[PDB]
């Protein structure tokens, strides 16, 4: 394959070539399995050093409609027991259980609470290490999970990587969320890194009506934008396979807003994950870092204040002051929105996070971002405020992760398809920061005429990534879309070799 060591590449655009299904509740991937207390969508998560690690899941089901009497958390324990051996499990954890609401004050609308969602920090774990572990309550009899077990991160060190980290986003739950994931599990990644968008339970009204399109259907029809929570519910007991074995770090996206009473907004993500946020000193679901071999990893928020102003930005700082390349040669990056996606969906839409945070992570050496929110997969030249730049990142976009909504295949450069510049912020979070350029073949205009220079490739299908950091210069990069289903098909690749001596 080809490497950033070459220089830019000329921008690639494969043709465009169906219809996404949502998996129905009838699915017996996602009914309840289990009867009373017994643990369910079991997931395990990384601290932030490989020597501890999350383990989360729910007891009892949950209640949709009618008078939802919220569980008193306190009636059912939070226990691990894990060891080095399946018939050993001699080291015990305990931790916090919660629940969460989803309450809507409309005549007609429905209601729902979640079952018992715990979680468990293990601590004192051997690096690199696989773990068997029980979770749940030992005191109520058939309370305690089937024994799983996962392998935490090897040793942080300039040479001691991860063998495989998938990279997805925008999942959602239909036939084709299971393609991309049993494309994935296939590929035995040893971390999967979701960037956004995890169940789309937002396309569907509370009545449990669904839409592709909600703005299309249902904004003017309803009186706020609706949920249907047993999606998500849903979607932790399809990926239970996935998450029980390997540890999933997610951050949050757009469709995790899922504003309900009070103004209160992502209560599903910010309840059913575990985010290292303590451990990383983010305190906050929406941002945090973690260590994994030698790649630091920051997780950002498109969807946090992420202003110079502001707690993540001077979060920010502080961890990336921390970072020590002679440990941890690379830093990586991930959040929901592209900076450098030339679709036109969500074109320039987080154009006011880029201004705010570029400089400060090109000034520490950021090696590569990935990101989901459009629906394709996209890979970039090495960029820096829209130039290339053989010290700026590879922006890597995979929110192609198979989701009901419409495939993003338009590109802003397509003769007549450049948006007007008032319409493409992000509303959530406001500003106005996407000027026409100032310099470059576009200079003067809002997009190019033709695929941007810094966009190596693009293709609207549906698919996931792999990361193999080889060691302190090398990584490889290998996308697979889901049409392809023989033994070893690769839809993009390319080594990413860093250059310290020459950027930092
Ligand atoms: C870091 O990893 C890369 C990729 O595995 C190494 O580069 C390869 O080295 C072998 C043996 O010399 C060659 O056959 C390959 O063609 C190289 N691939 C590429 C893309 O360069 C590199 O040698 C490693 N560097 C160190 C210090 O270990
Ligand atoms: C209880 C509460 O804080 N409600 C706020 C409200 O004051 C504000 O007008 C609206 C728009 O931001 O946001 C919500
Ligand atoms: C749903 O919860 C809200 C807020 O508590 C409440 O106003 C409403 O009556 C509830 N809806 C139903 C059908 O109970
Ligand atoms: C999604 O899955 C369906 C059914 O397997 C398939 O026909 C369709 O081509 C897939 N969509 C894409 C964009 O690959
Ligand atoms: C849900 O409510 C919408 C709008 O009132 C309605 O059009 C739809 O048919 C309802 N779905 C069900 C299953 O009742
Ligand atoms: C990015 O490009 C614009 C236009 O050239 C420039 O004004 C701005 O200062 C640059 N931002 C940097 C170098 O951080
Ligand atoms: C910016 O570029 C667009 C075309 O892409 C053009 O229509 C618009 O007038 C320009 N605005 C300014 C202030 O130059
Ligand atoms: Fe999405
Ligand atoms: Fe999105």
């Amino acid at each position: 394959p080809a490497s950033t060591l070459e220089g830019p590449s000329r921008p690639v655009t494969v043709p465009l070539r169906g219809h996404a299904v949502d998996l129905p509740d009838t699915d017996p991937r996602v009914q309840r399995r289990v009867t009373g207390w017994a643990p369910e969508q079991i997931a395990v998560a990384l601290s932030a050093a490989p020597t501890s690690a999350w383990v989360s899941w729910i007891t009892g089901d949950f209640q949709m409609g009618g008078a939802v009497k919220p569980l008193d958390p306190g009636t059912v324990g939070s226990v691990v027991r894990y060891g080095l051996a399946a018939d050993s499990l001699v080291r015990e954890a305990t931790g916090d259980a919660l629940v969460y609401s989803q309450l809507y004050p409309f005549e007609g609308l429905q209601n729902y609470t979640s079952g018992i969602i715990h979680h468990v920090r293990l601590q004192g774990l051997e690096p690199g290490t696989k773990y068997y572990y029980q979770c749940g309550d030992p005191s109520i009899p058939g309370a305690m999970s089937a024994v799983h077990a996962f392998r935490t991160m090897p040793a942080v060190g300039p040479r001691s990587y991860p063998g495989r980290i998938a990279v997805v986003g925008d999942l959602g739950l239909t036939y084709n969320t299971t393609s991309t994931v049993e494309h994935m599990a296939s590929n035995q990644p040893d971390l999967v890194l979701l960037l956004g968008d995890v169940s789309y339970a937002n396309l569907y009204l509370t009545n449990g009506t669904g839409t592709d399109c909600y703005s299309c259907s249902f904004a003017k029809s309803t009186p706020i934008h609706e949920t249907y929570q047993p999606r998500w519910d849903y979607w932790g007991r399809y990926m239970e396979p996935v998450t029980s074995s390997t540890p999933m770090m997610v951050v949050e996206g757009n469709h995790e807003i899922e504003q309900q009473i009070g103004n209160k907004t992502f209560a599903a993500y910010s309840a059913r994950f575990a985010f290292p946020s303590m451990e990383s000193e983010s305190f906050s679901p929406f941002y945090y870092s973690f260590d994994a071999g030698g790649i630091h990893f920051i997780m950002l928020a498109a969807y946090a204040d992420y202003s110079k102003s502001g707690e993540q930005y001077r979060w920010l700082e502080k961890d990336l002051a921390k970072v020590d390349r002679s440990v941890t040669p690379w830093l990586v990056a991930g959040w929901h929105a592209p900076w450098y996606s030339t679709y036109k969906a969500h074109y320039r839409e987080a154009e006011c996070m880029r201004v705010a945070m570029e400089e400060l992570l090109y000034s520490y050496g950021l090696d590569i971002v990935f990101t989901g929110h459009v629906h394709a997969y996209e890979r970039s030249n090495r960029v820096f405020n829209y130039t290339l730049d053989p010290c700026g990142a590879v922006h890597i976009s995979v929110g192609d992760g198979g989701n009901r909504e419409k495939m993003a295949t338009t590109h802003a450069d397509d003769p007549g398809r450049c948006p007007e510049p008032m319409s493409t912020p992000d509303a959530f979070m406001g500003g106005f920061c996407a000027f026409n350029f100032t310099s470059g073949p576009a200079a003067g205009s809002f997009c190019w005429d033709r695929q941007p220079d810094y966009s190596a490739y693009r293709e609207s299908s549906f698919g996931h990534g792999i990361l193999e950091v080889k060691n302190e210069t090398h990584a490889l990069w290998k996308w697979h879309r889901n049409q392809d289903l023989y033994q070893g098909a690769v839809g993009d690749e390319i080594y990413i070799v860093r250059e310290p001596e020459r950027c930092l």
